[PDB]
């Protein structure tokens, strides 16, 4: 049926819905239960067969196979004018918009921590044939105990190709200078970008874009006082040309990325665990 579930409080509603906290009874599994209206829905795929459902579906079920840091889905249902999404729930848990907005800008030491897991979630992605197209902090769940990100909410994602794409429902102020000139963009490329301004937002403690006309003209000016090795990795992510952008391997091989810490010592240090 659907009462596998004990519902409990609202967690949030916008543009992905409705999420309330929930409890699996077999198990007391900790849940997240979202619910999506399908008029309200825009993006569709389907399964391995009929089958229509939000394209949601379709990416968390081919990447919510193994262990990653990416929230994992456990069950969904078709109601008559609704989907339900039954996601696993970190607790304690904190998004990493509301930790930033808490604690201001990051500590270099904390944003490698994080921004080396991001990197991780959005290989594994990539790895399954999945686009995210909505990677920010807004997006991005802090297990508080163990140090580890999750990364969330794949309404707006697609799957991932290797021909441009001219369509794009994500977060504006992310998203890179060919879209917002020409409405076209490749999957790597525009996600590299949002990454530059995810990293931005976590050493600034705000994006540095937003209006059209500064991500056009792309001049990065830093607020905050950031290491020289940190400002070239974000002036590299958000390069004009897709193509000067570095890949994830690049990404991950730059001189500011080395010797990130472990998950658990990052919550030891920073999250106090
Ligand atoms: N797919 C989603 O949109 C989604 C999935 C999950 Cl697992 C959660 C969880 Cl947990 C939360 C609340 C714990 C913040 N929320 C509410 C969000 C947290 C981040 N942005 C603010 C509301 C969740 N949303």
């Amino acid at each position: 049926l659907e009462s596998q579930y004990q519902v409990g409080p609202l967690l949030g509603s916008g543009g992905f819905g409705s999420v309330y906290s929930g409890i699996r009874v077999s198990d007391n599994l900790p849940v997240a239960i979202k619910h999506v209206e399908k008029d309200r829905i825009s993006d569709w795929g389907e399964l391995p067969n009929g089958t229509r459902v939000p394209m949601e579906v379709v990416l968390l079920k081919k990447v919510s196979s193994g262990f990653s840091g990416v929230i994992r889905l456990l069950d969904w249902f078709e109601r008559p004018d609704s989907f339900v999404l039954i996601l696993e729930r970190p607790e304690p848990v904190q998004d990493l918009f509301d930790f930033i907005t808490e604690r201001g800008a990051l500590q270099e030491e904390l944003a490698r921590s994080f921004f080396w897991q991001v990197l991780e979630a959005v290989r594994h992605c990539h790895n399954c044939g999945v686009l995210h197209r909505d990677i920010k902090d807004e997006n991005i769940l802090i297990d508080l105990n163990r140090g580890e990100l999750k990364l969330i909410d794949f309404g707006s994602g697609a799957l991932l190709k290797d021909t441009v794409y001219t369509d794009f429902d994500g977060t504006r102020v992310y998203s890179p200078p060919e879209w917002i000139r020409y409405h076209r963009y490749h999957g790597r490329s525009a996600a590299v970008w949002s990454l530059g301004i995810l990293l931005y937002d976590m050493v600034c403690g705000d994006i540095p874009f937003e209006h059209d006309e500064e991500i056009i003209r792309g001049q990065v000016f830093f607020r905050q006082r950031v290491s020289s090795e940190c400002q070239h990795l974000i002036r590299w992510c958000l390069a004009l040309r897709p193509s000067d952008r570095p890949t994830f391997e690049e990404i991950q091989n730059h001189p500011w990325m080395q010797d990130v810490l472990l998950p658990q010592e990052t919550a030891e240090i920073h999250l106090h665990s």
